[PDB]
Formats: C-alpha cells, structure tokens, sequence
C-alpha cells in the first residue's frame, strides 16, 4: 500500500532514478534541443524509429528500460485551442504508457515549454495537464525542471494540493 507521490526535481532528466523516462519528443524522432537533446545524449537508440504525431506517445525499450517519446504541439504552429487539446491527449498517452508498462515509477518533463512554447511561460498549464493524465495513475511522478523559480513553483503547486 506505498503511496504514490509526486516530487519536483530539478536537474538533466537524462540523470533521472525512475524506473522510466519521458522524452519531450519532436513527431520525426529527431534530436531535437533542450530535453530531446539531453535524452538523445543518454540513449540515442531509443530514437529507432520513435517517430510519431503530435498529441502522441511511444515507447522504445532500451534494454530493460522504457523511453516514452511523449510529442506535445509547438505552439508556433498550433493555434492556442488545438494546441491545448493536443497537450491534453500527450500527456493521456503518457498515462496510458506508464499504467501498461507496470513501472512503480517515472521521469517527466513539463511538455511544449521549451522550445515548443511559442515564447509563452507554460508552466502552469503544462503542469495542469500532466495532473490531469498522470493524477489516476499509481506510479512515482518525478517532474524535472532546470530553472529554480520553475522549481519552486511546481513544488508549490504539488503540495497545495493535499
């Protein structure tokens, strides 16, 4: 009867103790930048043949371990709606992956607020939409950040929340 939790760190996702990585992936499997890259850096085989559409997830197994390529929408590209709606249905797949791999637990970044932001501080509704896929799961959570205000406003909103 452990108690499945969430917990912010913040430090290179690659560096990650869970049983299981996200990777905020590009739809071409590409090595993309930012977490893509520091993912590709780590385990560029788990790249063969990732592709997949946005508002996806697919996993490559690397030995015993699952890399979950999750694709969220690049805001340049979507519109603020579509591009919602696709965030939503990334981060459904991530749940879905985690629940049917088994993994106690997993690894995750906070998708489309890099790069994929369209300049727009997504903190909070990237993080809202990883609560809503991820709250009916049982798996450990650990979300990775690098930027210590981020870190610091992602614990704030883990522990108001209990």
């Amino acid at each position: 009867h452990h108690a499945p939790s969430y917990r912010v760190k913040r430090m290179d996702i690659a560096k990650n103790d869970e049983e299981c990585v996200v990777n905020a992936a590009n739809p071409r499997g590409l090595p993309g930048d930012g977490v893509c890259k520091a993912v590709y850096k780590k385990w560029p085989e788990s790249f063969k043949n990732s592709a997949t559409p946005v508002g996806t997830a697919k996993t490559v197994m690397c030995g015993t371990y699952p890399v979950i390529h999750a694709v969220g929408p690049n805001f340049s590209n979507y519109s603020e709606s579509e591009g919602d709606r696709e965030l939503a249905a990334a981060y459904r797949e991530v749940a879905k992956e985690v629940t049917r791999l088994g993994v106690n637990s997993v690894a995750i970044p906070l998708l489309s607020t890099g790069v994929y932001s369209g300049g727009k501080d997504r903190l909070t509704q990237s993080l809202n939409h990883l609560f809503t896929a991820m709250d009916s799961t049982d798996a450990d959570v650990v979300i990775y950040c690098r930027d210590k205000e981020w870190e610091k406003k992602i614990s704030e909103a883990i522990q108001m929340r209990t």
